[PDB]
């Protein structure tokens, strides 16, 4: 798998990309490229954003720089994937589908957006997708790109309930002792255990899974 | 200001935090980011943070008595301890509203199989534990966690309906046009253009926001 991210930040992925197994570089099996955007900016100013059309705060990504950054590193086989607080949700089960891509390329870009021309177009010649981590906002695409890169790449080979607590020596430790029944040595007790844990956890903390 | 201490067995990792949106706060001195080798801590020759399951299963473990250790020096009364898991509650937008106004945060970065919950257990006796989720996808560990938590806490720091599409210059790209009503300087069509585009992108996407079924 090949993954190209975009981003006005480039150092902000450099230690995700250093982070892989070499054995799985050297077998081909994975690579992370990561460009800066002010590349294909077009002025001496290296200007990549401009205020927006109708009005409002921030700044707006600019379409003809970002078009030309996707015109070089997408091909027709590329997923493009956009992170958004206005996109789908990104599951463990997108990361499932991705996994299996030849071609990522993630555009970061800011809270306020990139021109939505630039998606618009780019999906006329191939699939995008705009997706959001979670219900929360970042100021920029950069920290969902690495949440993203994470949870698709340890589903490549060689890169519901809660599960409840976990526990490992020593068997007492601060006035609290390992639950008996997990040295017991019952293991269809500690499987049935353990699913109770779970159902008091999730009805805990994620009522909605249920 | 605000201190953040991180505790993790990756401290290179967690070096996006600089020069960026933490960056900015860092350096305009509103908070202060500490990271924190979890194996300085250890005495063993190999420097061991795990060991086998209780009861069986796969992987790994933390153990306790490194975090102990850790958490002891760290800590204080007054810490929120954050700890991302993906058996956590839900980090959300009110939560990074929350913690926006605390004095100090503790994010200690797990292993995805976890830290021995009496570590939890033990740090709530003293002080204010979290632990949180901040999405339903699974990762290694938690330093990318922290490096989200981090990140929208610190743009809160002083000092409904999805957003939907926005343009900006030229006003025709490859032949595709800038909506007109954008272009027409009338506050109150914008505003209703832009309520529509948020109404369509949001049953679309994101149903359960406005009490539907996904
Ligand atoms: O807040 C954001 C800004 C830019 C790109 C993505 C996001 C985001 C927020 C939540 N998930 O993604
Ligand atoms: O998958 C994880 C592993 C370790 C620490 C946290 C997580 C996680 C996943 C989703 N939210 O947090």
């Amino acid at each position: 798998m090949k993954i190209d991210v975009v981003t006005i930040f480039p150092e902000y992925l450099q230690p995700v990309r250093q982070s892989l197994p070499g054995k799985a570089i050297d077998a081909g099996l994975v690579d992370v490229a990561v460009h800066d955007l002010r590349r294909w900016t077009h002025d001496v100013h290296k200007s990549v954003d401009d205020s927006p059309y109708g009005g409002g705060p921030g700044m707006v990504m600019k379409p003809t720089v970002w078009g030309d950054a996707l015109d070089e590193i997408c091909t027709s086989e590329t997923l493009l994937v956009v992170p958004t607080p206005a996109g789908y949700p990104f599951t463990q089960e997108t990361a499932w589908q991705w996994s299996t891509e030849d071609h990522l390329v993630i555009a970061c870009g800011r809270y306020e957006g990139i021109d939505q021309r630039v998606a618009d177009d780019a999906a006329t010649r191939m699939r995008v997708r705009e997706v959001s981590i979670g219900d929360y906002v970042l100021n920029g695409g950069e920290a969902a790109a690495l949440v993203i890169i994470e949870a698709v790449l340890r589903l490549v080979p060689g890169v519901s309930l809660l599960e409840g607590p976990s526990y490992t020596r020593p068997p007492s430790w601060r006035g609290m002792d390992v639950p008996p029944v997990l040295l017991s040595g019952d293991h269809a007790k500690i499987a049935a255990w353990r699913a109770e844990q779970s159902r008091q956890r999730t009805i805990e903390r994620r009522p909605d899974l249920l």
